[PDB]
């Protein structure tokens, strides 16, 4: 699978070992190449690609003058993703912190078919991710990881693969609502406290009733005593740090209008 | 980013990014003056256009058919560059912040919903 | 199991030898190494991984002309985590300060299979945190 | 419609002593008074209106 | 037209016993009061057994 992108030659290269031989202890450190288990070389004599695949590992000898070469980790990477805003199935605001893990599959389609691979990837995962996101509710967001994940991964390798990229996972560290929302998307959680609590202030009411009907009954035998707990509980009102207006009434001079 | 207006008339923002490639290097050379600049402002306005055709629900919906109808208008464009476009994605939607809350009605409903059976067995 | 991921040999070998020598009261200082117990190394002759598991305690000769060496501390590891925005199942705001306690259990696959293990660690750790307890309510979070 | 069935067992019981009614109309003010918005409440003594 | 049906159910079971439709009263006044610049009047109907 190739990428989608002499005479006079010996010249140059008889040229180049000469000068090279000519400069023996000074330029072979630059003739010696050493790739790592984990490595690969991509490697171009005078603009023709070396014949096969990716060279693996070991030490190779190249001539500066006529050749170019590349080197390629192979080894997984992760990448932070810049947060994101995203609208639900839904339409909910919401903005997103995710992270990708990618690997290079193939190092010859990953140096001569895209300019620059891991820009490309990563901005493929968050447009991915923007897309899914907008199909789910919010509620899905939370509970359908597996399902969501199944879906990101069919997408990206369609359109990594030409580049040599295997995307092995795409997650989600911060999701958050604007400041607005919050309560509002919040009454389930708060009913359900404030519905305990209404059951255990009953139970309140019922305990102190005794004593509110003893009062009472001493009370109402002579009746002015309900006026005076009235005045009283004014006068503590007036305390608080609050404002208060009062209405002085004269009801007999209202009786004659 | 680009201001951007719905069919049902949404004012919203989209971030978006393009890929392409040259396949023909004389018409790119011999043909426009500069054709990477030329390529990235066809694309913004190919995404301008067909988001005015949808309503905000199948812009969310409707990735592929949104796609197959951005092709189409680029490569009757491209051609004569010497360009093939392979991708417009979007990165990013937002809406204006008059308009979150009163959007969101769908979500705000569901849970309000299950609030009350809540609260009437509390009752 | 591993990562996923001749003349010149002994010529290049040879001439590494004689350069160490020639400089032996330099030379000592550099190509020798020494392991604790609870360490491991990994080591590279031209390019390629010394047979079987990475190396044990003790001491061991490397030619740094030919030899890339890494060693692996074995003992583990905690990190405070970042605070995180975070979704119950029953949609509450909560803000979370976690923390994550780890080790190395094969020194190969931590050098040869992954660019930054521990960079790639604290933030799975971070993802995992924030799935799970979206699917619990916040009562079940604290119980 | 879900929510109806649990507010009618709850109507039922509180009618057979309909003073609770009252009670549950006092906690709501509690309730309410707690938010951060403003309140005016008037006490308004019926039987001296019913004087005049 | 699409909500009436439920409305309509919800209705038939809650004019059923009469305190009912109250409590649903009381409860939308507790979600109101959560609303930013919402002023609420109260008024306190009292005896005073004259
Ligand atoms: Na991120
Ligand atoms: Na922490």
């Amino acid at each position: 699978r190739l990428p989608d992108s002499g005479p006079c030659g010996w010249i140059l290269v008889a040229f180049s070992f000469l000068f090279t031989v000519i400069t023996f202890p000074i330029s072979i450190w630059m003739c010696i190449k050493i790739i790592k288990e984990y490595e690969r070389a991509i490697i171009f004599r005078l603009g023709r690609i070396l014949q096969g695949g990716a060279k693996g590992p070991g030490l190779f000898f190249i001539l500066p003058c006529t050749d170019s070469f590349i080197k390629v980790d192979m080894r997984t990477i992760s990448f932070d993703i810049p947060p994101q805003e995203i609208l639900t199935k839904d339409s909910v605001t919401i903005s997103v912190d995710g992270v990708v893990y990618y690997r290079v599959q193939n190092a010859t389609l990953a140096v001569a078919n895209i300019t620059n691979a891991d820009s490309a990837t990563r901005l493929l995962a968050q447009t991915t991710l923007r897309n899914v996101l907008g199909t789910k509710n919010l509620s899905q967001i939370l509970s359908d990881r597996e399902e969501i994940a199944h879906n990101m991964q069919s997408t990206l390798d369609d359109a990594t693969d030409a580049w040599g990229i295997k995307v092995e996972r795409v997650e989600i560290k911060d999701v958050k609502l604007p400041v607005q929302l919050q309560r509002a998307m919040a009454a389930e959680a708060e009913a359900s406290r404030e519905a305990r609590a209404k059951v255990i202030a009953a139970e309140g009411e019922m305990n102190a009733s005794r004593a509110l009907k003893e009062a009472s009954m001493v009370i109402t035998e002579s009746p002015a005593a309900l006026q005076l707990r009235y005045l009283q509980t004014l006068t503590t009102i007036a305390a608080e740090k609050n404002s208060t207006i009062v209405f002085p009434l004269p009801i007999d001079m209202l009786q004659g209008i």
